[PDB]
């Protein structure tokens, strides 16, 4: 699905861009967290997005590749787990997600 792409592609974005700098953190934290229906209970690294690719979508979780770098230049791969659902028309990320192979 198409929309689900376009929104999802925002959250995994913001999730594997946070910066370096402490202050804009805590606004990204806020960014990244705008993407819930919930607010998490109190971890991410600095990183840059390189590539992302939707694989598979199964009932209510998204599964994307993701290609991203830490500044510690190694690229990191994974599959990256994002559950999801919709309220009046407009998506949202139901939990945190979860890493895979």
């Amino acid at each position: 699905d198409y929309k689900l792409q376009y929104y999802l592609n925002d959250y995994v974005y913001a999730y594997f861009t946070l910066p370096q700098e402490g202050d804009k953190q805590q606004a990204q934290v806020e960014h990244l967290n705008s993407f819930y229906n919930f607010v998490p209970d109190v971890v991410r690294n600095p990183s840059t997005l390189l590539d992302s690719q939707l694989v598979t979508v199964e009932g209510k979780v998204a599964t994307y590749k993701v290609k991203y770098k830490e500044m510690i230049e190694k690229e990191l791969v994974t599959g990256f787990n994002i559950p999801f659902d919709e309220k009046e028309g407009k998506y949202y990320v139901s939990g945190l997600p979860w890493f895979s192979a």
